[PDB]
């Protein structure tokens, strides 16, 4: 469940796998300025061990990234 994943990364913010729930401030600004959300391009969110909610996964599909 997405709620469980969120709770886990709330406790473990600075874990690499939880940087798709809590990205560094520079990344957020870059995403705004490039007009594409951070999760569409950021490297820890293209990892296969990444902790990604189903809701977040849908959002990635809805920014229409081809990778």
């Amino acid at each position: 469940t997405d709620e469980q994943i969120y709770a886990f990364c709330d406790a473990n913010k600075d874990d690499i796998r939880c940087k798709c729930i809590y990205p560094d401030k520079s990344i957020v600004r870059i995403g705004i300025d490039t007009r594409l959300p951070y999760y569409c391009w950021y490297e820890p969110c293209k990892r296969s061990d990444a902790l990604l909610p189903a809701s977040l996964k849908k959002n990635i599909t809805k920014c229409n990234v081809s990778d």
